[PDB]
């Protein structure tokens, strides 16, 4: 019919989801940390972007800091989620890049872009030597390497206990998003 005439004219993609997949993504929207299983990667990438858009959307309306970085854990994969999936459908409104490993420097991306998408030793090599966990509001680790920077997550938690009992303020942390097909 007409409104389907005008959709077969529309050639800008489409991050709108089955009932299925925001019922598995319900409580990353409501910013709590969780995993996400989902039966295809192109299923899996479409959730992770929605969720990141929701995320920084709601960030910048109640005026917080948002940063999302999705981890990776092989270099082609990071051009891949930054060229065919992150820039083409959010590059109207956030700042997108992919590091993977040469003139541009991880922490200065992280200073300078809303969505970074790296490797998860990219990350560990910045924070178990420029960059820390609090700089991010979100983490999408996909195929949820990961032990040091979970380790690292836990306990500054058992920090942030700490500080809270000595009435300091707590160090804010990511919201932790895992992935993974199936
Ligand atoms: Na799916």
């Amino acid at each position: 019919d007409e409104e389907n005439v005008a959709a077969r004219a529309s050639p800008e993609p489409e991050l709108q989801l089955r009932p299925y997949q925001m019922e598995v993504a319900q409580p990353a929207l409501e910013g709590k940390n969780i995993i996400i299983c989902l039966p295809t990667g192109s299923g899996k990438t479409r959730v992770a972007v929605y969720i990141a858009k929701d995320h920084l959307d709601k960030k910048k309306k109640a005026s917080e800091p948002g940063k999302v970085i999705v981890l990776v854990n092989k270099v082609l994969l990071v051009e891949q989620l930054f060229r065919k999936e992150f820039q083409p459908f959010l590059k109207k409104w956030y700042r997108v890049i992919g590091l993977s490993g040469l003139k541009i420097s991880f922490p200065e991306v992280v200073k300078s872009c809303d969505i970074i998408i790296s490797t998860a030793q990219i990350l560990e090599n910045s924070l178990l030597n420029g960059v820390q966990l609090s700089d991010f509001s979100l983490i999408i680790i996909d195929e949820c390497v990961y032990n040091n920077i979970m380790r690292h997550y836990l306990m500054q938690k058992l920090k942030n206990n700490r500080l809270k009992k000595e009435n300091k303020p707590v160090i804010p942390l990511p919201q932790i998003l895992g992935l993974t097909a199936s």
